[PDB]
């Protein structure tokens, strides 16, 4: 517990914005109509063949009226589709439709590409040293 | 340079710590806002006279759900509208806005308290690091 450097807060901020313009950019020109939120969701439904609505937004630390709303949108752009659970057939599961699938594969890797270009000026060190300030903070909390 | 993978989620894990403990934070002060709303007032409040289209560029979102969003602030005194039209706090937007913006720093001062003082200095460095590349051009 010291006392808080006044850069710290409006540099993070400004490195927060900064990633959210480059991805989104690259995003649109690619025509993707996505969010990073949306990149996520679609990356985690790929990765857990079967999800459930509530294990969703419990990854994802959000209420699940939000998470309904975003998986409302998406099956709305047929990305997402929902089918009843055979086995305690009480719950949904989700699964990406072909064109999620495909349109997740293809953020993604845009995605890889932005985050190269974004941590590129920084050296292996510079990385692991932001990675491990950042860690600190968080794990004290 | 190889690309280290757990920064983005690092960076990610961050920022997801800071929004809850905001969003929590406007709950117990009751001003009832979501972390989102406190970010457009911020903006909005920075950068006098901005336009529905500056602040959706900004934002990262379409102009549709940030057309609604403002509707939902000016609903609630919070925000009036004025080729294009620009936005400015009311009174109370600017009261409300100061609230956040005091419950902004605390969750960050909470955040980075635990580190040293040198530690700090050196997360900054890194920070402005991210930023794109060397600009500046005098001549």
């Amino acid at each position: 517990n010291y006392p808080v450097n006044p850069d710290l807060m409006p540099a993070l901020m400004a490195v927060f914005q900064h990633v959210r313009t480059r991805i989104q950019s690259e995003l649109d020109c690619q025509r993707l109509d996505l969010t990073p939120p949306d990149v996520h969701v679609l990356k985690l439904i790929d990765e857990q063949r079967g999800l459930n609505l509530q294990d969703l937004g419990r990854q994802m630390c959000r209420d699940k009226a939000l998470i309904t709303r975003k998986i409302r949108e998406l099956e709305g752009r047929n990305l997402v589709r929902r089918e009843r659970n055979p086995s305690d057939q009480r719950s949904f599961q989700l699964f990406l439709t072909d064109e999620g699938l495909a349109i997740h594969q293809h953020a993604e890797a845009i995605m890889s590409r932005v985050h190269d270009e974004l941590f590129a000026p920084l050296t292996p060190v510079e990385q692991a040293t932001l990675v491990h300030l950042l860690d600190q903070c968080l794990a004290a909390q």
